[PDB]
């Protein structure tokens, strides 16, 4: 068995974040994928905007069927401390994570483009001609 | 175990569709959900607008941990036919509905307002003062 980290905002969740957290959970035949939701705070003061709390985002993704565990908040920056103290076996994310791939312990995950709850939204107006 | 069966459009699937589904899967210990998701021109024709495609809403209703099977498209109408076909026990959802009842195969799930995909937009806007 191999534990999995994965960490992110999963602000309005949406088939992207789900396909990447799927990717993360298959890894390896058996594994514990563990998912990191980052503090409003510290999202908003190093990222950018968030419509959801903490709490919302979290209570969303324990809908996933991927997800095994949930660390909320999670740590903004991903220590090497941090990744034994939960006994992680390898980081999947889609440098500030050169550490990781020396470890050996960095697994890529990718993005979906095209399938965000934004990009909805867009879909929506688009009904609306501008004349 | 008992076979449950919801049905609905799943548009834009937030935290509201996912603690119905929820509510659904635990009706009884031990349950096969099976969830049924509207046709594009059928919810187009009868109820309203749709967003996402069929095959859209689907592929994102397979993520949530509560849901064991889909039909996709499902009947717009629930049939006596169609509970047996399916071997399905009951039918939870939140009149066209009375012979379920009658079966004794109804089961009320119910809604929260309030943490719809829209009322997330909704909260976007509200940065943006009137004046």
């Amino acid at each position: 068995n191999v534990v999995i980290y994965a960490d992110g905002v999963y602000d309005m969740l949406h088939l992207g974040h789900m396909k990447q957290l799927e990717q993360a959970k298959k890894l390896f035949e058996n594994t514990t994928l563990i998912v990191g939701v980052t503090s409003d705070n510290e999202t908003k003061l190093f990222k950018g905007q968030v419509v959801q709390t903490l709490e919302e985002r979290t209570e969303t993704l324990k809908h996933i069927r991927w997800v095994d565990e949930i660390i909320s908040p999670c740590p903004w920056v991903v220590t090497p401390e941090f990744l034994e103290k939960y006994k992680i076996d390898y980081v999947a994310h889609d440098d500030i994570y050169a550490w990781l791939k020396r470890a050996g312990k960095f697994k890529a995950t990718q993005r979906t483009e095209g399938v965000s709850t934004t990009d909805l939204i867009v879909r929506i107006l688009k009904n609306y001609e501008d004349y």
